[PDB]
């Protein structure tokens, strides 16, 4: 025998309510992988777009891979030194998910709202509360559970600051963090194999999702055109792991509580701007180290500024 059973329901069970994990962690950004590079901006609004796609892997066998657009607009105000962009913004999500005993998809749709203080020093502020609502479809070759397809709500509320320090007329230093507060949903599955009423069942849970790092820079400039190459090193960690799945059987009982996990962020990228009007963001990233990582993803935004 019973203690093998045991330790392989286990390791599925995590792997598979694992994956509203990372249905949260595709929703986390920072200023520039979303809105771009709002200094020295002249329009008093905007409209801008963007697009990531990407996949990671994880132990048995997971691997993911998602595509994220989203858009926005904004009023930005102008006050003594510091440019202060408010806005709405809408998102979706598809996303396809993997293992050894399970995949399926999943679909959201989320709305938010975000500032972002742009400060003629270099200091930088950017907020954001969101919701996102997620449809999931999962099937398991496993304990015979089937297909089962159920929804889940996040709440997300994040605060980034971070300093742009000009070593010369045109490269850049920019160390950066970023606190990311969450309120994702549980989930409760009910069902029968071989005669036997079974059940997996987790908890509201609430993440808390810590990022420090540097980002670097060199631009390129003539009077109607920038370019900046940027490059970033980063470390991404969870400060909570407060879920808990709880699988119930004919026997027992059993309570597998979530873990941490932290992994190192590392990025490429350039900013560009064509004359007064229009910007656009590109970068591609990857992760290191941690148990979950980013394998491959680009993201690509473009701001239309008026």
């Amino acid at each position: 025998h019973h203690h093998h059973a045991n330790k392989e329901a286990t390791r599925n069970a995590a792997a598979l309510f694992s994956v509203d994990y990372k249905a949260f962690l595709n929703e986390v950004d920072n200023l520039n992988k979303r809105m771009g590079d709002l200094r020295d901006i002249n329009g008093e609004a905007g409209a801008w777009a963007r697009i990531m796609s990407g996949t990671g892997s994880a132990s048995g066998g997971f691997s993911d891979n998602y595509t994220h657009v989203q858009v926005g607009v904004d009023k930005k105000h102008e006050l003594d030194g510091l440019d202060l962009f408010t806005g709405f913004t809408v998102t979706h999500t598809d996303s396809s998910a993997s293992a050894d005993v399970f995949s399926g998809k999943t679909k959201s749709v989320g709305a938010g709202l975000y500032a972002s203080a742009m400060f003629d020093s270099g200091a930088y502020i950017d907020l954001i509360g969101k919701y996102v609502h997620h449809d999931n479809e999962y099937t398991a070759t496993f304990a015979g559970l089937g297909t089962r397809d159920y929804s889940t709500h996040s709440w997300y509320a994040g605060a980034e600051a971070g300093y742009r320090y000009h070593v010369t007329e045109d490269a850049w230093i920019e160390p950066q963090a970023e606190l990311v507060y969450g309120s994702v949903s549980g989930k409760q599955f009910a069902w029968k194999d071989q005669g036997m009423h079974l059940s997996m069942k987790d908890k509201d849970y609430n993440p808390l999702i810590g990022r420090t790092g540097v980002d670097v820079g060199k631009s390129f400039s003539g009077k109607d055109w920038k370019v900046t190459a940027r490059a970033g090193l980063g470390y991404q960690f969870d400060l909570l792991a407060n879920g808990e799945t709880v699988l119930r059987d004919a026997s027992g009982e059993k309570r597998i509580k979530g873990e941490k996990d932290s992994r190192m962020l590392m990025s490429v990228g350039l900013n560009a701007e064509i004359r007064d009007n229009v910007r656009f963001g590109l970068e591609f990233e990857k992760s290191a180290f941690g148990k979950y990582n980013v394998d491959n993803a680009v993201n690509a935004n473009f701001r239309y500024s008026f």
